[PDB]
């Protein structure tokens, strides 16, 4: 099966928890998630070390990019030096122009959304 | 042959500090070139893109301010570590933040270091740093 990776902000992941277990539940029909346990609210070498296994492990690699964060950016940027692909998930805030930019059309690509639709995206993204 | 040093920050940490940002910009100027010096982060996005990797590509050291969560900053120092660059990152803990686990468990206590400092005390880490 596919490997997935997800990954958030932890401010996204506690004013929208339901968003991103919506998103992991959808994930799960398309393959195995490599993240799908991880509880955000957590030495810091051994989380260093895992995430940059289960980003080498990955296929597809799927980022909620609506709040700011220094984990998702720098696994973004491991991501794209690994080879992955990666689809970022943006809620319309200004998105940064390094993630906005990293974007070709393909391999990296950023889809603007809104809460209810994400399912829907998720759909169309697999089922091509 | 002057070593050329990257300097990137968040867009708020640029906002609510500005002259600490300045201040790191002119103190790393006795150093080396500073690539990003002339940066205003009022900003198509794929030319802002591709000229931040250019840049990366360049530099000798990164300095990155990780006081502020940013997507750029992260986005910009996972670059910087895949493209074997030498980077020092600087952190406020009296902002009451956390730093990101995977910031803090990227350093290596050499080629990737993490330095907690209060903001008065910037030019003399960076003094110690840079050898002077
Ligand atoms: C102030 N910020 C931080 C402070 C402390 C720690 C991290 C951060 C940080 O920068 N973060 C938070 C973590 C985030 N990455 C992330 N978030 C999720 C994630 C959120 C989430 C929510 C719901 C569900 C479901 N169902 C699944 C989820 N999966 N996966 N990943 C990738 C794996 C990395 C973790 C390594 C694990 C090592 C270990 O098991 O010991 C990036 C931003
Ligand atoms: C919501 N956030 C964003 C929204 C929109 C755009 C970016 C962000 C974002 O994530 N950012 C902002 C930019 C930041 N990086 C950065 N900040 C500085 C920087 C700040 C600063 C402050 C003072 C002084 C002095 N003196 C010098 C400074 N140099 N350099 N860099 C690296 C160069 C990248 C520029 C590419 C240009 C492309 C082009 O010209 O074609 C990362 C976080
Ligand atoms: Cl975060």
């Amino acid at each position: 099966r596919p490997a997935l990776y997800f990954c958030g902000s932890i401010r996204g992941g506690r004013e929208d928890r339901t968003l991103y277990e919506r998103i992991v539940s959808r994930l799960r029909r398309f393959g195995t998630v490599l993240t799908e346990h991880v509880a955000a609210a957590e030495g810091d070498r051994l989380i260093h070390e895992q995430d940059l296994e289960w980003l080498q492990q990955a296929d597809v690699v799927v980022a909620e990019v609506t709040q700011p964060s220094l984990g998702v950016g720098y696994e973004l940027g491991r991501a794209v030096a690994f080879n992955k692909r990666i689809l970022c998930l943006f809620r319309p805030r200004v998105l940064s122009a390094m993630i906005r930019g990293a974007a070709d059309g393909s391999r990296f690509q950023v889809w603007d959304y809104e809460e209810g639709e994400v399912e829907a995206l998720l759909d169309r993204y697999f089922e091509a």
